[PDB]
C-alpha cells in the first residue's frame, strides 16, 4: 500500500528563466527515473504506472543540493543532481536542480518533506 | 554527425502555477524519454549521453497539443502527450503537454520548429 514519488529540487537563486528552469527539473526528473529503473526497478515500474507523482520544491543555494544530495545517498534513494553544458547563462559545471526518487513517499520526505514549494 | 533533442510543448493556457507547469514538462519528458528507450533505443543513447537536450515551447491550448501530436505521430517520433489524474486544479483528462523526441533535431523540427518559447 506504499506511495511513490519523486521530488526535484530546484535552485531559485540562478535567476533563470522558467522555460530553462522548467528543463533543468525535467534532466533531473528523466536522470533519477532511470537511476531508479536501473537499480530500484520495483520502486520505477510503481511510479510510473501510478501516476509517477513528481512535486518541485526549492531551494536558494548550490550548497544545499549537495548537503540533500549526500542525504539521499545516504537513505539509498535513486537521485540525480543535474548539471548542463548548454545552460551558458551560468558558469560551466554549475548544479542546477537535484532529483530525489522515485521512491517511497515516507523515505523521499525524509529528505525533502521540509522544504518549501516553488 | 546527427544532433538529439526532445521538444516539450507546455500549454500556457491553463493558469498552471510554475511548479505544477514544470512538474507537467517532467512528466512529458519522461514519458517520452521512455518511449525512445523502447521503441528508438538508438535514439535515446546518443541524447542521454549527448545532454539530453531540452527545449520547452509552448501553445495556448489543448487542440494544438491535439493536431502537434498527430504530427509527431505521422513522422514516427517518440511522443507523450501528458494528463495528470493528480492535477485537479483542472478538469479531469485535460491534456497539459506534450513532449516530442528525443529524435534527430531536423525531424523534431518538422513538428515544433515554429512554436514558440516558454
Ligand atoms: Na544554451
Ligand atoms: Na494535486
Amino acid at each position: 500500500m506504499f506511495k511513490y514519488k519523486q521530488v526535484i529540487v530546484a535552485r531559485a537563486d540562478l535567476k533563470l528563466s522558467k522555460g530553462k528552469l522548467a528543463a533543468q527539473v525535467a534532466h533531473g526528473a528523466v536522470t533519477a527515473a532511470f537511476e531508479a529503473y536501473k537499480k530500484k526497478r520495483e520502486w520505477f515500474e510503481a511510479w510510473f504506472r501510478e501516476g509517477q507523482k513528481k512535486v518541485v520544491v526549492k531551494v536558494e543555494s548550490e550548497e544545499e543540493l549537495f548537503k540533500l544530495k549526500a542525504e539521499a545517498e545516504k537513505l539509498g534513494l535513486p537521485n540525480a543532481l543535474i548539471r548542463d553544458a548548454g545552460l551558458t547563462e551560468i558558469p560551466p559545471g554549475t548544479v542546477t536542480v537535484l532529483a530525489v526518487g522515485p521512491a517511497p513517499e515516507e523515505i523521499v520526505d525524509k529528505v525533502t518533506g521540509n522544504l518549501k514549494l516553488l
